[PDB]
This record gives C-alpha cells, structure tokens and sequence, in this order.
C-alpha cells in the first residue's frame, strides 16, 4: 500500500524485542519499504486461504502474543534480504528485488512453513513439536532460499535434485544464521522446535545421522517416501558443506576446512551458475569443484577441500 515508511518495535517468538520497517497509511502495515520492492507480511487468521491480510496494528507497538509470529516473519525475511544483498550481491530472490511475502498464523497448529511457488507460509506450531515456525531464522531464510532455488537452478522437487534443492536451503538457512550472529550453528530448526526438550533440532548439518538421516551416499533413502527421500538425503550434502567449511576427518577422509564465507561462495556460484533442474549429487560435486576453481584456482586449497569433502561423503 501507499504511505510512509515508519519504524515500529514488538516482539518475536522467543520473545526478544526488535524494530521492524512498517508503512503507516491510517494503520501501521508490516510493510518495509527500505528493501527493494518491499517486504510484505500477511494475517492467515488460522485459515488456509492465502495470503490473507495485509498486517495491520493501530499503535506500531507489536507485543501481543498473536503479534510475535507476524514480527519475526517480517523482520527475518529482512536479514534474509540483507545477506542475499550485501554477501552475493543478489537483489531479492528473483534477483529484480521482486516483492517478498510471507503469511503467518496459517492454519491450526500446523508443524510447518513452506514456500507456495509465490510466498511464504509459516504455521503456528501445535506448541508440542513446534512453536510458531517464523520463530527461527534458518527456518525462514530455509523458505526465502527455496524462492531463490525456483528462480535459479530449478531444481525438482524429488529424489536427488530434490535432496541438493533442500540442502541449498539448509545451507544457506545456516549462513544467515551466522549473518545475523544469534546463537548461530549448523543444527537446523532448534529455536522452534520441541519446546520440552532442549538441545535438540529437526536435522544437523554437523551430524545428520543424529536425527536419522544418512551421512554419506552409501545410506542414501531409494524409496518413495518424501518425493524419494528429499529432507532425508539432504543430509549427504549438508554434511559435505559441514565440511567444507568447518573441516573434520568423515569415514577416514581428512577434509581442511575453508570457512562459511568460501562455502557460501562456492556454493552460491554453483547454484546460479552451473546446476540446472535435474542436476544429481555427482553434478553437484563437478559444479562446487567448477565453482571453486573459478574463484580460487585450480590448484587451490579450496578446491581441494571440495574434493576431499564429497569424498568424504562418498560422491564421486
Ligand atoms: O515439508 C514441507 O511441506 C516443506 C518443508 N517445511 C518444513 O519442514 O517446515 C518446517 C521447517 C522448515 C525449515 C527448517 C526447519 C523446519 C520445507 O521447507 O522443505
Ligand atoms: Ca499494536
Ligand atoms: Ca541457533
Ligand atoms: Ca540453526
Ligand atoms: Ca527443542
Ligand atoms: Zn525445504
């Protein structure tokens, strides 16, 4: 909508307080015009029709309980905005600095966020396996990625192009985690999930056998559960980023880590790049280690952890 750009103050999920950019016309509207086209947050008001409302408040103050999901949506899509920007120089997820939108409150407890082809959407929780899922910044910069992923590599949404589209997002869910430097690690979903139980997350990056899911390709899922196992393959690859950037030695293989800016690099050149929609975890390898080369050089240490790290793994 047309108005002014305001700069209101409420609190998130975790209950942490935080400014937001709103647009005041007769309301204050989680509307932030500071970010290319805007960032857009949206009332689902516990249904199913998307995207509901634009998110109106009368004070610009947003402490109420039902505000908190609606806050770090918006401010979150913000970070995500701002590392896409400032560390690849990548104007939204379209690279035009195309309108991002998200809708919170959607349905009744629903364990989910996701991307619809268009927006994002992020479900309150059941409070048991998670509370409101825009409570976690991986969680929303994992959803803002997949936007990003559509508009890039076009990876399908199954088997192993699948499994490398989730790990994108895990990855790049975990570096603007580290952009924002909030209790940062390489866990996936830990600040919303299972508020009961600390310490624990819905994937790890570090260790993904944690959580049931394979660390290297010779336990890959070959069924057809999960469009063939996505969010549980994913592991193989999240785990060769894991070492990419941190090192460690994996099934006997020593890989010398490079760090998460080099990673991100890497890995953002063979995202936009070198993939393309069916790309397989073995043209995952060839595209990192293109990547890499590109950058830093064929004889370099970068190259070389790339290698060493989708060995370790068990991708050839
Ligand atoms: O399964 C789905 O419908 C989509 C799935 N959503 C999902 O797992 O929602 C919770 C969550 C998301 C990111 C990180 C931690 C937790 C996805 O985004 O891949
Ligand atoms: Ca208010
Ligand atoms: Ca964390
Ligand atoms: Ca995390
Ligand atoms: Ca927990
Ligand atoms: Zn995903």
């Amino acid at each position: 909508i047309t108005g002014t750009s305001t700069v209101g103050v409420g609190r998130g999920v975790l209950g942490d307080q935080k400014n937001i950019n709103t647009t005041y016309s007769t309301y204050y509207y989680l509307q932030d015009n500071t970010r290319g086209n805007g960032i857009f947050t949206y009332d689902a008001k516990y249904r199913t029709t998307l995207p509901g409302s634009l998110w109106a408040d009368a004070d610009n103050q947003f402490f109420a309980s039902y505000d908190a999901p609606a806050v770090d949506a918006h401010y979150y899509a913000g970070v995500t905005y701002d590392y896409y920007k400032n560390v690849h120089n990548r104007l939204s997820y379209d690279g035009n600095n195309a309108a991002i939108r998200s809708s919170v409150h959607y349905s009744q407890g629903y364990n989910n966020a996701f991307w619809n082809g268009s927006q994002m959407v992020y479900g309150d929780g059941d409070g048991q396996t998670f509370i409101p899922l825009s409570g976690g910044i991986d969680v929303v910069a994992h959803e803002l990625t997949h936007a990003v992923t559509d508009y890039t590599a076009g990876l399908i949404y199954q088997n192993e192009s699948g499994a490398i589209n989730e790990a994108i997002s895990d990855i790049f869910g975990t570096l603007v985690e580290f952009y924002a430097n909030k209790n940062p690690d390489w866990e996936i979903g830990e600040d919303v999930y299972t508020p009961g139980i600390s310490g624990d997350s819905l994937r790890s990056m570090s260790d993904p056998a944690k959580y049931g899911d394979p660390d290297h390709y010779s336990k890959r899922y070959t069924g057809t559960q999960d469009n063939g196992g996505v969010h549980i393959n994913s592991g193989i690859i999240n785990k060769a980023a894991y070492l990419i950037s941190q090192g460690g030695t994996h099934y006997g293989v020593s890989v010398v880590g490079i760090g998460r800016d080099k990673l991100g690099k890497i890995f953002y050149r063979a995202l936009t790049q070198y993939l393309t929609p069916t790309s397989n975890f073995s043209q995952l390898r060839a595209a990192a280690v293109q990547s890499a080369t590109d950058l830093y050089g064929s004889t370099s240490q970068e190259v070389a952890s790339v290698k060493q790290a989708f060995d370790a793994v068990g991708v050839k």
